[PDB]
């Protein structure tokens, strides 16, 4: 919940660009990426896609990998074509299989529409469950309509699916039958509803080729148009009653280009046209559903249009929608494939301009034959003496063939192997195996099993076996054929393919990997010599029939089904097969041809050799052969020849063979010859998978390089590696898998490198579903390359080793054998199978294989274990930093369908350690899900925070590590076993019509805390937590930590619901705050019996405890975030909100079209408006509440790129110009803006440059140009700046013009130099920063001037000493552990699990008498809920001094809120005396906001704050009472008074009174709307009178109570208060500039004080007027160092000053002070620093002032300190009779004193707890010897010297209760107001009736000091000082009872402490030898 503000948007920092992403890779594999697309948000509800590429994907209307898809529900085809009956399965949007849910009811009609038939209803859900969403199929029983789907979404959403045949996939043939049915329509709860509106696959733009060959090419379906933001709000879908869209009806439209509009960069696609789509070169065809669906389009734009005349009437459109946004798609365009190159952003200005971000460009691994191709003998092959007989196949699916052949007389096989070294890719083949099979007693043809040992996967074929009949043996002999280069239903042929196998075939020949050449046997349809078979409508080749024609099954269409395909020497021809084994028409595949005499079939193969996958055509010749590459399926390109090997000729007597010896996914050539040596040979026509991404740029200086490698590869390391070991692994992939195997990012900027690899094993298929589950281990490794030129110390590569699970038991079972090692780690998780019954998880066992094969393969894809290293040579490098593990539990919802049951995955534990490398001594936390409802929302669920271990008996601890640090880093705190219980209910709409799930109704927190022994051996799990002897048990106690409700309105009444309607409306959120025992807090400030009425006006409640237990009465509670909801008309959007019962509403006023709030008005009426620009929704035109304009403009990408302001101040308008009065169109180019000059009509303008790394290069830029006055002030100056971000849109450095000077160099290179020059082109660089490639800042530089705003180089940079770099080292976890600072002294961390140990630049500075501080680290010590119990230090005072350990304590209660802090003094003497108190105690409300504090040192105090958070009632540490009254409830709720009572006072003073302005237009001309403008406080009254348009204060007044009126702001009215205050009225009156930083400012006397500003706003000019006199100069000039500090400094005496900084840190170490005139050196302080950065010495290189006689040089001030920074000793000069320090002044010395001064040395002591308690005076030359001692409580800090006591137990008495001195030394009382303020002192006490001398005090309701009044009443002369302190303006006015004898004004001329010019004018009473002013 959030009050609505208005705002404008903020121009100008880092640059952005397109936001695509690498999307992480999991166990799939897979290389992944995301592309945003420019979508309006619109109204709320809108279309969501994303571009996504996917390396496993084929091709799609995006090209090969890419693709943007839309819901859609669809019918299986996984295990062949659907049969279109009710045997179908069917799939959801997510691919899963829908399963029946209810029993099939009757439906006429929908949401109210007419249906125009009976219909049947089926619910249908997942098989396993996700989201829960319900999904139903609407099926007509009556005649004249068609099916559909609905689906009800968790959320409210409704949505159609192929209702009307534009958004159906049907074949064009047989319209009945429905393959896909595509989202049409969608409706929100509240109102939305978008329309889907897709375009039908035609003939236009194609070829007369095309058309041809492809009949009834119309099923294709593209979307086209998305309308949503509708105009009229309706609950119902749109579209429902068959209506076709109307675009008037519509706000928005999201528009999918094929080439129908321009494509240009001048003129914008227009919306409507005439235009035809372009057919693409790779025309494709699918056949998976039984029929064609060919794709000829290839979506070019992606575009965005808005009806602008909708969304402002001012807007005419006479050309249709507007385009807001569009993005290119660009190609590489090719008959073989499409691959998507080019993406770019593009904006469209009215002036016909455009403006573009840089374009995202991807490359694809390509493929050349020629150039790769080389023959090498296979050496591996030697000793294989087979040619002819003998296969390359792979038998067991291991992603690699072997070796299979016989050897007389027997069969053997030999599986691929690693050859040498894991991680090569090389391979071998490995001792020959017998094959459990005998092929000489299978039937021939006949499915076989062979080892080893998938079930039937191979077909046999030979000349001796049973029912072979062939007529051309030889050659024919024993062969083999995988059963999956085989049409489906090979095994149960019909229709075409039963035709074509006749009487069986005879022998089945590989040609290819997967296509088999076919034979028939001598055939059946009694016609022998007959070489064709009709078959229904097409005429079949009868295979072998026709020995000069090639018959076989093959891929030639890539579409994944084994299609039919003759090879003739004049044509290939292609059946595609359609399934159900039947073939469509032929289509011819041109041009492969060969002359008739020479072809022969034996010398055609056919094989993808590119991975399109399309089979290519290889023509063996017999020196060389031909590569006839396959074009998408439609025909063959021009043929690339390449030689046999030298000099070899390929014949009848040698072999041949294209398999996959890569794994690549393409085949290589294998040959074998009979005579040469070796025999066989081999080549790869490419070694890396062509296709495949593996490039990107976004042109701002990120490049990525994406390499793969086969999972074939990572099987075989596995099995190598398996060696070593005993372990047997289990293969997989059958189908070959791709890798994403390294990415590579190069930052082009820095240089810096990132690489990431993967590493696999375990993968898993299942043979029973056909799909691959995934890999069970996925090891990542981050590996920095960092340029060359930086620092040694890196962060080291981080390893991250993962396991998943399968869902298979073999495999998952196995996985916790790797796992890191650790005895005392709890037990391991286990997966947990339920049933739900009666609404709860019942555990089971499953019952039979098949109940455990769906339940475990529920599992799959789960995260089961994760453990992070850092690869460095630490002694701890293999214990991980931290582990995490998860189980999950898998429920069964429904098991009606004999097939497979319904079941909800999900996480139920998950335990998380950090160890951070030391083993034995980790924290562990682990969450629990103890039960969830039928929805999958938890119920009960449970965190622990587990204790930590006992000390073990060997230290792992580093060595390094102060003694005893260990053993104090023990703490009870540690200790507790943690158990956060939280209870949860919810509210579910279901019913036929309505589905909301998951809307939170209440929430309730408890917490256990146990002792360490009830842990057990080994750890908690859901088990022993749901037992009854639990530790959780409803009989155990527990303690509350709070509950919340929310509630529901229907949006009219104001009564909350019992149940939530469908829009689910929040009314207001109810909060616990307090309890009984929080209570107890105000016990004894607030009396029993009127705390409920009280807690009542505060605006709390009480109510019920939630899941209330025995004895739980009420509690109190706080209602907050209200809102009032407009009709559904309305769309429901809030018109009113406010935060509580306490304050008024604010106003929320809607566009036209509830899209955007125009107006707000809060409750004070204040009101605020807002113009947008409907392009993209932004306001850009701003009304505020005094009616004052502001304005910016946007380009066409939306950037805003100029501001300007305007409006009244005292009555009168200023500001800049309104565009009406000036124009101003910003430049386009960064140089051109730069040179642009005064007077310029805006704020602000930006010029954006992100193509800059685009070729002369800079890192993408922007700069901001800022005016500092108004345009018709001559005295405007334009500031400039200019910012640089790197690729991934990181700040790199701000450079700021500022004014001629001194600066570095860039050379024209981009070099730094050094050396400093003059310019007139000066910029101050800061920021200065470079990244690695994961954003860690690894190098920051001091600012630099430069004579340019160009980026200097990286590596010029990182050269460079002198560029003076910080150095950043980082852990595997992004922790900086290491800092080395330019000047070389370093800082270090420590990370471990319980305690955090900081060294400081002092602590190791011996390793760069520093000794001192060595071993001196501080340290955080954490308990096991994250917090910090111990703050650890180390005291020593000498170099030699054994270290005190000083522990400072801090217990927070089970809360979790600090409860108490105790220091190392206190601590030390509670050890002998436990009911000694803790520094602080602090009690809480259920929240955590403080309610009391007990403090030792300033007593205690005690607050109740409101259900606002605003103070209502306090009692101080004295028991003085003040309470706050706000404005009433229908007011925005600001404060009007202050009253305060002291326990003596019978009735309350009002101490302050606060008046707020409305919005007169009086208010309004002084911009004082909603404004405080009267202030009645503690000393009189303050009053604005005018602001200026930046907020700033143009006129103000003071008037001051009279003095013996006491603050006390009785009744109503105000002119009683008046009449209580002194007649004077001090105005302050000031004008600013128009960034709102001073110009003058003019006392309540009227001097007036000037500031002059140089071009980068740095004050360079200083003046004063004195009333009645000229302007006079008290600064003439004022210069600056890079880092902004002052630099040089000349006063209007010609005084300078110069400043001298320690280039490396900034540190001030010089400070000169010269008088030209004379050339004396007044002042000289060098100061020098340790390297932490304490003071340890001053010298002062003047020589000594005219004062001191005969003396000329000061003495060096020397500083020491202890290892906690306190000052030990100083010594320094002191005048020569100071005498011993008081509190009294000592008298001048006059020159003709002839005063001297001398050395002294202090030196200091302070106790363990902070307290300073001595001072020793050692000045031997002038006897001045002495100490000072201060006195310490001996039970907290207060402190006395010791002249008002020596006795610490006597300490405390000498303060008021909250720890104010009562007595400042003996005879000087001190008074303090009841604000703890001090009041008076009493300088002379004198007894009655006497007058004392005093001084007094009176302060400004916010506690500044505004008079001072002292009273010397000595006889004689009784005189009365009096100071007023105002704004630069001090009044001093000194009186005696008869007279004034000095009336003072001091002028105060800049900040005190930093070079202040005071001046004195006196108006009487001036002193005669004292010049006035
Ligand atoms: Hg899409
Ligand atoms: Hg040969
Ligand atoms: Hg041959
Ligand atoms: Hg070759
Ligand atoms: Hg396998
Ligand atoms: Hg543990
Ligand atoms: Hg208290
Ligand atoms: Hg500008
Ligand atoms: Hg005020």
């Amino acid at each position: 919940f959030s009050i609505t503000e208005l705002s404008l948007p903020k121009g100008g920092g880092a640059i952005t660009g397109m936001g695509e992403a690498l999307t992480p890779t999991g166990p799939d594999g897979m290389a992944a990426l995301s592309l945003p697309l420019p979508i309006s948000a619109g109204r709320g509800y809108a279309p969501a896609f994303t571009l996504n590429y996917n390396s496993g994907a084929g091709n799609s209307p995006f090209g090969l990998g890419w693709d943007c898809n839309v819901m859609t529900i669809r019918r299986r085809t996984h295990f062949g074509v659907p049969h279109y009956d009710e045997t179908d399965t069917f799939l959801g949007p997510e691919g899963e299989v829908l399963v029946v849910a209810d029993q099939p009811r009757d439906e006429s009609t929908l949401q109210g529409i007419n249906l125009g038939a009976t219909f049947t209803v089926t619910g249908y859900r997942s098989r396993l469950e996700s989201h829960f969403s319900r999904l139903e199929y609407w099926q007509p029983k009556t005649t004249g309509k068609t099916d559909f789907w609905l689906i009800y979404s968790p959320d409210g959403q409704v949505h159609l699916l192929g209702k009307s045949p534009q958004a159906r996939i049907s074949n064009p043939s047989q319209t009945t039958q429905t393959a896909q049915w595509l989202l049409e329509a969608s409706v929100s709860s509240r109102g939305e509803q978008i329309y889907y509106q897709y375009r039908a696959e035609d003939d236009t733009g194609c070829e007369a080729d095309e058309i041809t060959h492809h009949l009834q090419a119309t099923a294709q379906r593209y979307l086209h148009i998305v309308y949503y933001g509708n105009r009229t709000a309706s609950e119902t879908l749109p579209g429902l009653d068959g209506s076709a869209p109307s675009q008037a009806d519509w706000l928005f439209y999201l528009v999918f280009d094929y080439g129908e509009r321009s494509n240009n960069l001048k003129t914008p696609p227009a919306f409507s046209t005439t235009g035809s789509w372009l057919c693409r070169q790779d025309r494709f065809s699918r056949y998976e559903y039984g029929f064609e669906i060919r794709t000829r389009r290839l979506c070019r734009q992606v575009l965005m249009y808005h009806h602008l005349q909708a969304l402002d009437s001012k807007i005419t459109e006479h050309n249709g929608p507007t385009l807001v946004s569009r993005l290119i798609l660009n190609y590489d365009e090719s008959a073989i494939a499409s691959t998507l190159v080019f993406v770019r952003r593009v904006g469209h200005e009215q002036d016909g301009n455009v403006v573009t971000l840089p374009p995202l460009e991807l490359a694809y691994q390509d493929f050349s034959p020629r150039h790769h191709a080389h023959w090498q003998p296979m050496d591996v092959l030697a000793n294989f003496n087979a040619i002819q007989r003998w296969q390359l196949v792979d038998l067991k699916g291991e992603g690699l063939p072997g070796l299979l052949y016989q050897d007389k007389g027997a069969w053997w096989y030999r599986s691929a192997q690693r050859l040498g070294e894991i991680g090569s890719d090389a391979v071998t083949w490995e001792k020959m195996q017998p094959l459990s099979v005998i092929p000489s007693l299978q039937s021939n043809a006949s499915l076989v099993d062979i080892n080893g040992d998938g079930q039937l996967d191979w077909v046999i074929t030979g000349p001796g076996l049973r029912g072979y009949h062939s007529q051309r043996p030889d050659g024919s002999w024993t062969r083999f054929t995988p059963l999956n280069a085989l049409p489906v239903e090979y095994t149960h042929p019909r229709a075409q393919l039963a035709d074509l196998m006749g009487a069986g075939l005879s022998d089945l020949v590989l040609i290819g990997p997967k296509s088999v050449r076919l034979y028939a046997n001598t055939r059946d349809g009694f016609a022998k010599g007959k070489d064709v078979v009709q078959s229904g409508d097409i005429t079949l080749p009868v295979p072998g029939a026709d020995p000069r024609k090639l018959v076989a099954f093959s891929d030639v269409l890539g579409s994944g089904q084994a299609h039919l395909v003759e090879v003739s020497a004049t044509k290939v021809t292609c059946w595609p097969n359609l399934g159900r084994g039947r073939f469509g028409q032929p289509i011819t595949l041109p041009g492969f041809s060969q002359p008739a005499t020479e072809f022969n079939p034996a010398q055609v193969y056919l094989a993808d050799l590119d991975g399109s996958g399309p089979t290519d055509l290889i023509y063996v010749h017999t020196n060389r052969l031909d590569i006839f590459l396959n074009k998408s399926g439609n025909g063959f390109a021009e043929p690339v020849t390449l030689r046999f090997p030298e000099g070899l000729r390929f014949d009848h007597t040698c072999q041949l063979q294209m398999a996959d010896v890569q794994g690549l996914g393409v085949a290589s050539l294998i040959l074998s010859v009979p005579h040469m040596s070796p025999h066989h040979w081999r080549c790869d026509l490419t070694n890396m998978k062509p296709w495949l991404l593996n490039e990107m740029n976004n042109n701002m200086g990120v490049h990525h390089t994406l390499r793969y490698r086969s999972s074939s590869q990572f099987w075989l390391d596995e099995k190598a590696a398996a060696l070593t070991t005993g372990q047997t692994p289990v293969c997989y992939l059958p189908f070959p898998i791709h890798t994403l195997w390294q990415t590579e990012t190069e930052d082009e900027i820095s240089g810096n490198k990132l690489v990431t690899t993967l590493r696999y094993a375990r993968g898993a298929w299942d043979g029973r579903e056909r799909e691959f589950r995934g890999f069970g281990y996925v090891e990542q490794t981050d590996s920095h390359q960092l340029a060359q030129g930086n620092a040694p110390e890196r962060t080291p590569p981080a390893l991250t080793k993962n396991w998943y699970a399968t869902g298979l038991p073999v495999i998952d079972n196995a996985l916790s054998t790797e796992y890191w090692r650790d005895d005392q780690a709890f037990a391991g998780f286990s997966p947990r199978f339920t049933t739900w019954q009666d609404n709860k998880d019942v555990p089971l066992t499953p019952e039979d294989d098949n109940s455990r094969y769906w339940f475990n393969r529920a599992l799959k894809g789960q995260l089961l274990r994760s453990e992070l290293y850092g690869l460095d040579d630490s002694t701890n490098k293999h214990v991980p930093y931290t582990v995490t593990e998860f189980r999950s539990q898998v429920r069964r919802l429904q098991h009606t369908d004999s097939r497979y049951p319904v079941l909800w995955s999900s996480v139920v534990e998950s335990r998380n350690y950090h160890y951070e490398r030391i083993a034995s001594d980790p924290q562990c936390s682990q969450n629990i899900t103890l039960s969830s409802d039928r929805f999958g929302q938890p119920l009960k669920q449970l965190s622990v925070q587990y204790p930590r271990r006992q000390q073990p008996a060997i230290n792992l601890y580093p060595d390094t590590l102060p003694d005893k640090l260990l053993a104090n880093s023990y703490d009870d705190q540690q200790r507790q076993l943690r158990l956060t219980y939280q209870q949860s209910s919810w509210h579910h709409l279901t019913n036929n019509t309505v589905r909301v799930l998951g809307l939170p109704d209440s929430t309730r927190s408890d917490i256990f805390t146990y002792g360490a022994e009830n842990v057990p051996a080994g750890g908690l799990n859901l088990e022993l937590l749901s037992d009854k002897n639990s530790l959780i048990a409803d009989d155990k106690p527990r303690e509350y930590l709070g509950q919340q409700k929310t509630a529901y309105t229907d949006g009219q009444n104001t009564t909350p619901l019992q149940t939530p309607t469908r829009q689910a409306l929040i009314a207001f959120t109810e909060t616990t705050v307090f309890n009984q025992s929080t209570l107890s807090a105000f016990n004894g400030s607030i009396p029993s019996d009127k705390l409920s009425t009280t807690l009542e006006q505060a605006g709390y409640q009480q109510t019920n405890y939630l899941f209330p237990r025995t004895g739980e009465d009420k509690v109190w509670v706080a209602h907050h975030g209200y809102t009032d909801y407009g009709t559904a008309a309305q769309f429901w959007r809030p018109q009113k909100q406010s935060n509580t019962q306490l304050t008024g509403k604010i106003t929320l006023i809607w566009d036209a079209n509830y899209c955007v709030v125009v107006q707000t008005r809060d409750a004070a009426g204040l009101t605020t408006s807002a113009k947008y620009d409907w392009r993209f929704l932004t306001p850009v035109q701003l009304t505020d509440i005094n009616d004052n304009q502001h304005l910016i403009t946007l380009d066409a990408l939306g950037r805003p790129i100029t501001l300007r302001f305007w409006g009244t101040e005292n009555g009168k308008m200023t500001g800049y110009s309104s565009p009406e009065k000036a124009s101003f169109s910003p430049p386009s180019d960064v140089n051109a803006a730069i040179e642009l000059k005064k007077p310029l009509p805006v704020a602000q303008c930006q010029v954006y440059a992100p193509e800059s790394w685009m070729p002369p290069r800079l890192p993408p830029h922007s700069l901001t140009l800022t005016t500092d006055r108004y345009d018709h002030d001559p005295e405007q100056q334009i500031r400039q700046q200019v910012v640089f971000s790197d690729g991934f849109g990181r700040l790199l450095q701000a450079a700021a013009r500022h004014e001629a000077g001194m600066a570095r160099q860039r050379n024209e290179d981009g070099s730094l130099i050094i050396n400093v020059q003059h310019t007139e082109n000066r910029w101050a660089v800061t920021g200065r920063t470079e990244y690695d490639n994961k954003g860690q800042p690894i190098r920051t530089y001091q600012p630099y001037f430069l004579n340019d705003w160009r980026y200097v180089s990286n590596d010029s940079a990182r050269q460079e000493k002198e560029a003076y770099a910080d150095t950043h080292v980082y852990d595997p976890i992004g922790r900086e552990i290491k800092v080395i600072t330019a000047k070389g002294w370093f800082r270090r961390t420590l990370f471990t699990p319980w305690f955090t140990v900081n060294e400081d630049e002092n602590d190791t500075a011996a390793e760069v008498d520093p000794k001192l501080y060595q071993k001196t680290p501080t340290v955080s010590v954490y308990d096991n809920r994250g917090l910090i119990i111990r703050n650890i230090d180390f005291h020593r005072t000498t170099a030699n001094g054994d270290p005190d350990t000083r522990i400072t304590r801090h217990q927070y209660d089970i809360h979790g809120h600090l409860n108490q802090s105790i220091d190392p003094r206190l601590y030390e003497a509670k050890q002998t005396n436990n009911t000694i108190k803790p520094n602080f105690l602090w009690q809480y409300d259920l929240t955590g906001n403080p309610l009391c504090t007990e403090s030792i040192d300033a007593g205690r105090t005690v607050t109740l704050n409101d259900i606002e958070g605003r103070p209502l009632l306090t009692v101080t540490a004295t028991g003085v009472i003040q309470t706050r009254q706000y404005e009433t409830s229908s007011l925005p709720g600001r404060l009007l008074s202050v009253a305060e009572q002291t326990p003596e006072e019978k009735t309350s003073r009002i101490t302050e009174r606060l008046i707020w302005a409305g919005n007169t237009e009086a208010e309004k001309d002084h911009n004082l709307a909603g404004q405080c403008v009267r202030h009645y406080d503690t000393a009189g009254v303050t009053r604005l009178e005018s602001l200026s348009l930046t907020g700033t204060v143009l006129s103000q007044s003071s008037q001051l109570l009279i003095d013996t009126q006491e603050a006390n702001w009785t009744g109503d009215n105000e002119t009683v208060w008046q009449n209580m205050l002194a007649d004077d009225i001090y105005t302050t009156l000031s004008t600013f500039d128009a960034t709102g930083a001073l110009l003058t400012q003019t006392d309540a006397k009227g001097n007036i004080q000037r500031l002059a500003y140089d071009v980068a706003g740095q004050l360079n000019g200083s003046w004063l007027t004195l009333k009645g006199q000229t302007e006079q100069v008290i600064i003439k000039s004022l210069t600056y160092s890079a880092a902004g500090q002052k630099l040089r400094e000349e006063h209007g005496n010609d005084v300078i000053t110069e400043y001298s900084y320690e280039p490396e840190t900034q540190r001030l170490i010089g400070i000169k002070t010269r008088r030209p005139s004379d050339t004396k050196v007044l002042q000289d302080l060098r100061y020098e620093y340790d390297p932490v950065g304490n003071v340890i010495s001053i010298r002062n290189d003047a020589e000594a002032t005219r004062f001191w006689h005969n003396q000329k040089v000061m003495p060096e001030n020397t500083y020491t300190y202890d290892s906690l920074y306190q000052l030990i000793s100083a010594t320094g000069r002191e005048m020569a009779n100071i005498g011993q320090q008081s509190h009294q002044f000592p008298s001048p010395a006059l020159p003709s004193d002839n005063n001297t001064y001398t050395n002294y040395t202090r030196t200091y002591t302070y106790d363990r707890g902070g307290n300073l308690t001595k001072i020793q005076h050692s000045s031997p030359a002038t006897q001045n010897n002495y100490t000072t001692n201060i006195t310490v409580s001996n039970r907290s800090n207060r402190a006395v010297l010791s002249t008002l006591t020596e006795d610490p137990a006597q300490v405390d008495a000498l303060f008021d209760a909250g720890g104010h001195q009562n007595t400042l030394i003996s005879g000087q009382n001190l008074n303090w107001n009841t604000r703890g303020e001090l009041q008076q002192v009493t300088l002379v006490k004198r007894d009655k009736g006497a007058n004392d001398d005093r001084e007094w005090y009176r302060y400004s309701g916010d506690g500044r000091r505004m008079l001072k009044i002292n009273e010397q009443q000595a006889s004689n002369n009784a005189q009365t000082q009096r100071v007023t302190y105002l704004p630069n303006l001090e009044l001093r006015l000194t009186q005696n009872s008869t007279a004034t004898t000095e009336d003072l004004q001091v002028i105060t001329v800049g900040e005190a402490g930093r070079a202040q010019v005071r001046v004195l004018h006196w108006e009487s009473g001036k002193p005669e030898d004292i010049d006035n002013n």
